[PDB]
């Protein structure tokens, strides 16, 4: 959990910043889970290409933004509960936030956004993930 998930989140965001041409300096984690997640996220951005334009707009991330605001907006993704597809959208959403932070010359926030995601993960998503197989089922599902 905690340590595992934090590693999982920082890997995905680093992977995203790197891929999009940005720096990544500001920073059960089996390489299998990590690789599977990177792929799932690319797959995801391939289809729905909006980039949560309205979510991040409801958020409007600034250095003064508190975790509670992040949580309210992300809860939107989970209106009808949790599932693998939404967990991927979730990582994908955090990724878009980091990119936006960097374009607003607020590199400082990407490490914060990683904390928020890990907290949210451990808090609201782990419960369901553990109940449906753990990250192993994720791996089995996203080769």
């Amino acid at each position: 959990m905690s340590q595992s998930n934090r590693e999982l989140v920082v890997d995905f965001l680093s992977y995203k910043l790197s891929q999009k041409g940005y720096s990544w300096s500001q920073f059960i984690p089996m390489a299998a889970v990590k690789q599977a997640l990177r792929e799932a996220g690319d797959e995801w951005e391939l289809r729905y290409r909006r980039a949560f334009s309205d979510l991040t707009s409801q958020l409007h991330i600034t250095p003064g933004t508190a975790y509670q605001s992040f949580e309210q907006v992300v809860n939107e993704l989970f209106r009808d509960g949790v599932n693998w597809g939404r967990i991927v959208a979730f990582f994908s959403f955090g990724g878009a936030l980091c990119v936006e932070s960097v374009d607003k010359e607020m590199q400082v926030l990407v490490s914060r956004i990683a904390a928020w995601m890990a907290t949210y993960l451990n808090d609201h998503l782990e419960p369901w993930i553990q109940e449906n197989g753990g990250w192993d089922t994720f791996v089995e599902l996203y080769g």
